């Protein structure tokens, strides 16, 4: 019931998070570009991995994934702003951290709901994704001179 | 630049095309699934390649690529409808053919405009992408018992 | 952990039979789609072979004694085998695989439950991972057959 | 002297060159459900055919013979018949033509095997044997696609 | 080619039983040398599976109908299985594999002869290559056991 | 998550000392089977390092402070070390690896239990995956030693 | 677009004949330098094959009907074939390859001009890439023969 | 710069000098970001080397004679070298690489126009490809420096 | 003798075990701009430290020695001093600390070289020389990042 | 019962050992135009010859035999003759001597093929046949380099 | 053996005989440990073959004339070969490999000293690298045999 | 000293590299198809010595020559205009002369570094000398000659 619901919510949020990463990848300027620009590609690959896995779990459960930009934008809780070259490197990384914290919380909610329903395959998908996102939070926060502060 | 304008048109349309390919990938049902489902993955990778290359040619030119779903939806001439499992395999492939035919005509436009403005680097990007997309139209149309009808 | 051991051994038996059935599909397949589905069966057989080895060896690790003869496989399995027949349609063969896989998924579910109850978390995860991938196949097979997964 | 082993090897060169042309035609002119699988499958078959061609030709050279090596020689010596490319041939009909080409090659390789066996050319004999074995396995597979027994 | 088809099919059943025995050995092995012989059993199995797939699909190719159920395998195989037993020594396990391999080599020799007589040169080659490799393994296993190959 | 944090750090100390013990065995090993077990220790060491990095990083991720000095490892670990001795047999070296592994598996179970109770599901999976692998090695080592795994 | 189509088809026929000539060279080559030049013809044939595939398929893609019989290749090609002869010198062989390659290079230049005029830029690019590599081979072959490229 | 041969030869001398300058930067680099930018200079030099080989051998294919001595490179290049200095900062090193790339992109434009007017399409393509990647590097280099590409 | 070669090899065993522990600490406690490049760089260094550790200890074994092989032995014999991990240390302080360890290792390896050279143990001699070469390259690179000369 | 197959396998062991030694000499003492292609080509020939040696030797072991396994045994049993290395043998001569060795090996392999066939040893028979195939192909290519037909 | 060329040639003869001995060991081996030690002989032979090629070619490079006939090898080598014998135990086979390696290590020390005395530092390095790896093998072989390396 | 010969090697290796490029480009004659790519192999090996010896210089606290002018003023190798009408045999002879020079430079590097006790620099020269001298044998053999080091 609600496992399906949280899976679809992730499809929308992951689709918006991918667009944001792409913006950061494109509009980035400042010392650290040469390391953080390609890093955003590893992030988007990882984000797309969850996206594909979660929609197909949803298809497998007899659901209907969001599959249009209108659905993604309307249903996602993340918001987007116009690309701006003037944003600082640190600010871009902080934006990525924010997105990631949101996803880790969305994945937590996914774990709980699927746990309570006994959909253990879905539970695991959410657990694996959360683990990696949290490790990423640690490293970005470290780059930014901060504790992960989960 | 009109070259900048078309590169950005391509960013939006390729974003939408990518979304439509995902939908086709997810909602596909019928004989041929097993060959056409992972084939949508190869198309999406290729579309992603154009997306990043066209966007970064645009950045290189001093432009500012569309980088929010809002901008993609508003600027794209591609139309998205809700996902639907009861569409035929042959109708899904016809929809990909439509999208590709539009992309090939957009890339021709981009070729034209860049050729008129002496931007040969951009001219080449459009030409490589059109070539490959036109090859895919031939193959899709052959699967459908049809000539490419370019 | 008596019941976890017992369900690991059940899987050993059923996987062994599933493997045989998939091999029969592979060999006896005729019809449009052969060229895609014939090697597909090899992929499924490799994946089934991996559950078999992992489950059998978890059973050993736990102090069990896995079924290890064809006669044990055949009599302990709940899956039924019929003589190979070239005339079965592609579509019927795919449905036959779906039926086998639905059985395996339900058995892996019982494995999940039994082991969760006894607190054997390792066996739990083994069944959970196998169940995820079999269910994914069921979606794909059903989609080829023009149907919803109907799990 | 291996007169007939040499002769069947050159018959093979001619027949394999024409077979290659036919597969290329099937590859290009194919249309219908199953295109996406059978189209690249034709490249695999061509690659295999090309391997036989190069091996059988260079065994012939090795034996002191002179392989056919012009289109005119290929066409005039081959027993395979070519027709104009046509997009309105069905998939099942294209696969059926590949099967008849393959049945021919398999019968030709059986003749290569027997002739080389009788003349004591065991190397040539093994070449024809390996080629026959794979062509016959393809015939099984293609025939299966077409809902048929291999009927070797 | 009635006889070739027959011995190809006998090979399918015997290979399937050989595979199951190799799996018992893999699983139930205990004693010094486990760490080398346990993965070695995987290699033998992959090779046995290769013969199985190849001989079965030669049979189909000839117009035959491969055995394709466990019941058929057990009933048609000349190999006998017993319950797995951890108390068997490494020596005894390896000796058991040797006797399976000797049986298979002899069956492949019969395969070679019958296909030779019937003029089925492709089947003939399949049995010959398999026989070559099995015989090599017998040498090595025998050498491990301190013995001549004694073919 | 104070206790999950605590058992993660316990594991950092214990894995560090387990690592050092594996090095001793690798170096001081003598006897029949050296050539197989000497490199096998490298594979165990690599796997141990894997758990170590992952566990310490999970701890850093949770806002903890991993033990990171030989002093900390050696005082906090429950594993005891002794001077290297070439005169130990192969079989006793292997039995010492087994004791280390049984310790780690028990510790990984405590880690699973605790983390389950604080609802730290990520840390929980880490202990479960590591426990599954170590228990499998125990089976294998015991088999070499002619014994049941006896977990 | 009628002529881009005609030149792509001309190239289908000419590449088919060029391929055949390279094979003759490969087979009948004798003399010092056989050992590098014999497998070099294989590289050239693979390259001629790549153009053949790309140009026939671009033609298909534009609504054309590629030549696809040996009769069609032979009658439309401007390249002439003679019987293989082992007595031809290495250097005469390489000269014959140079003459084939110069013809192809001129054909690709006409390909380029015609496609350029009709606005078929994709076809245009295909000719230009092929012309570029064929001209580099011309340079290299001529350098072997102690000569300037002389394009 | 009279023609394609002329501008290709100019490219040969300028690329050789750009190669040397990139080497200088790689060696004398000091400051935060060394660990990224030091090996990045390798990638640039490798790419530069690529253009060098391509253009020189386009020039040889066309009947020309590439500069092939340091004297020729120094005297014909429009780039200016200075003595290596460790006290140049990372940001100044990168700005200098940008300056070299800006020069090369402009050379490549000239080569494009000249070859386009002469109808040497192959040479045209060579300049176009090189220019594309060089201009992309200026974007990235400029972004590291907090600036727009400013082509 | 080869008493002194054996002794320096074992000193390296202890110092490399401690160096390895220090690099792990830097790897984990690292915080600040540059983390993303330097954190995985610590892995590369540890891998190279462990290659040295494995080679020298086993040269020792090969020579008839008994390498140190307990955490107590490493801590008591090493001249390197360890302190508690601390996330407050800046990136540039962490790098400086790695430079100290490396300078110490390179000096030790010189000592290893001189001693093995004076003893005629040319195999052991080469091992120190190879390790010394790579460590000193790392010092140059680390110093460069810190805007300094190698100052060997 | 398999005495004749065993004897020819062992003959091959001795001959192959000596062939490997002749090829090494060719590799080492070669001088003249074409050195750069033919020098490494002798390594490929030697690896191939080593493959036949190991395979034929362990076929002999598999059949109950005792392979020759000493230089003395290889010299005494081989029918190939060795001469002192000489830098002034020309390239054409070096290649002609390889052809000589290869012609001898192909004829030895034909003998092994025949004997094993007569004894019903079909495994041994196929080993010789595959080796013969490959060596005869080498004779074609070497002769072609030399401007000659293979003259098998 | 009065110079570097003379000791290089001595190594050619001795490595040739060592190679022959290792093949005998590989072939005539029987007993527990066969499966590990039979392929290990292959690795030792590849290594010995690499010294042989490097030392012989160094000798050529120095103006020398390497032994290159079995007669030369056998008459110049100090190693003695005996007839193959299957009843030699595995430990006896490994003990013989150790004796050969001890001889080789001593030869390489002599090559090291001689080339050092002459200032042929390239030859010196070759003997030093070979010596190091042979000594490491002696350690590992002796360890299998439950012994110190005793160099 | 070691620093000094390290830098001389930077200069000479740069010029050797440029000479090898010329041989690569201007080559004509039977054997082109073998020798033209061999030049790339040599060029890569030279570039590897350049990088190693230069960074050893940097590592010892010196300042590598890093402009074409310094390369050319300091190298003892002579450069001539490219010429398509040189025989292959003549091409390979010029390469031999360059490598014989480099080999002798590396012996000087070896001798000086051993004297100075800079063992790391010593091995770098020893490794490069070994490979260059092996190339000399092979080139000479192609030329029907003994290596004559
Ligand atoms: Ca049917
Ligand atoms: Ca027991
Ligand atoms: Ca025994
Ligand atoms: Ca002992
Ligand atoms: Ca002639
Ligand atoms: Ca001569
Ligand atoms: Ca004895
Ligand atoms: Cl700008
Ligand atoms: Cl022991
Ligand atoms: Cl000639
Ligand atoms: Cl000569
Ligand atoms: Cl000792
Ligand atoms: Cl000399
Ligand atoms: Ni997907
Ligand atoms: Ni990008
Ligand atoms: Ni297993
Ligand atoms: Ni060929
Ligand atoms: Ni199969
Ligand atoms: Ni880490
Ligand atoms: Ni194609
Ligand atoms: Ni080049
Ligand atoms: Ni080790
Ligand atoms: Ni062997
Ligand atoms: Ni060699
Ligand atoms: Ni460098």
């Amino acid at each position: 019931a609600d496992s399906k619901a949280v899976l679809n919510q992730a499809v929308a949020d992951l689709s918006v998070a991918h667009s944001i990463l792409h913006q950061v990848h494109w509009y980035m300027r400042g010392r650290g570009f040469m390391i953080w620009h390609p890093k955003m590609d590893e992030y988007m690959e990882e984000i797309d991995g969850y996206l594909d896995e979660m929609s197909e779990r949803l298809i497998t459960l007899g659901g209907a994934p969001f599959s249009t930009l209108k659905e993604f934008s309307e249903n996602s809780q993340l918001k987007e702003v116009l690309g701006d070259y003037n944003v600082t490197i640190e600010e871009q990384l902080a934006r990525v951290v924010e997105v990631f914290r949101y996803l880790a919380a969305l994945f937590q909610k996914g774990f709980d709901v699927s746990d309570e329903e006994g959909d253990s395959v879905t539970n695991d998908i959410f657990n694996v994704a959360k683990a990696s996102i949290e490790k990423h939070i640690w490293m970005l926060q470290a780059e930014l001179g901060q504790a992960p502060k989960l």
